[PDB]
């Protein structure tokens, strides 16, 4: 039939917003109605189980000697409060929104245009040793978990955001992604964040190469929709020249 501009429709009860992730009561109410994802413990930093030469004034921009090595500045930075290279410490996350996708579950989208190499969010979670990781892999498999939330931090430490983390846990995989992980040193401690790799326009889903699953043994259908989607996610090996 002929289509027309719909009338204005205000909702019957009040809608769910990103601040409601810091309001357990309202999140749990919204979640019951399918307007928010399942509850998890929102954390501000991971749970465990260098002075630049910039002249005091963009403060600590692209030429900052700390930034170039993926090291954040300290409070002692020559630019003090105005230092732009304390993004993890100041939780200077991008304007993001959580979305419900047709096939992948929940996801994240950009609420403003994000330039290339913009910090999106820290990937926070429980930092697991190999023993605990192996125990949880078996636990989650037996429980038939639909989604996975592991990310390697270093060779002996894996971050698990299944139970505790932030909205970065909702990031989906794409075969042609628009974000990547970067591992930054913040007061001597390695942390991992998502950063854009191109200009991401407002309203676009934020995606990454989910290496943990991509190079794992088992596979699943990939719903990324990208022009050159590899078809499935998992069961892949990195390039090697054998024998
Ligand atoms: N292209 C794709 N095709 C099929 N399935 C996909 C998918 N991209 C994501 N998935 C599903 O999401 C899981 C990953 C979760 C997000 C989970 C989120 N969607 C949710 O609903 O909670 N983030 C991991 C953060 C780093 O550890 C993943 O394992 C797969 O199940
Ligand atoms: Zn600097
Ligand atoms: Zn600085
Ligand atoms: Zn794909």
């Amino acid at each position: 039939g002929e289509t027309s501009v719909p009338p204005g429709s205000a909702l019957v009860g009040p809608s769910c917003v990103m601040d409601d992730f810091r309001d357990p009561q309202r999140w749990k109410e919204c979640a019951k109605q399918g307007k928010m994802p399942c509850y998890f413990d929102l954390i501000e930093e991971n749970v465990y189980l260098m002075q630049c030469e910039c002249t005091p004034l963009i403060a600590c921009g692209e030429d900052c000697l700390n930034r170039l090595l993926m090291i954040e500045c300290s409070s002692r930075c020559p630019n003090g409060d105005y230092c732009s290279n304390r993004r993890f410490q100041r939780k200077q996350h991008a304007d993001v929104e959580v979305i419900l996708t047709e096939k992948k579950g929940w996801g994240l989208r950009a609420a403003k245009d994000l330039p290339s190499n913009t910090f999106v969010l820290e990937y926070c979670g429980e930092v697991l040793d190999h023993k605990e990781f192996k125990a949880r892999v078996k636990e989650y498999a037996r429980n038939k978990n639909i989604h996975y939330y592991f990310m390697a931090l270093k060779n002996d430490e894996i971050i698990d955001a299944t139970q505790k983390g932030n909205c970065s846990r909702f990031m989906n995989h794409s075969c042609e992604p628009n974000c990547e992980t970067q591992k930054w040193t913040v007061n001597g401690q390695l942390r991992v964040g998502f950063f854009t790799t191109k200009l991401v326009p407002s309203g676009s889903e934020l995606t990454f190469d989910y290496q943990f699953q991509r190079y794992g043994k088992e596979a699943q259908k990939c719903f990324c929709g990208s022009a050159n989607c590899r078809g499935y996610l998992g069961g892949e090996n990195r390039v090697s020249i054998r024998a």
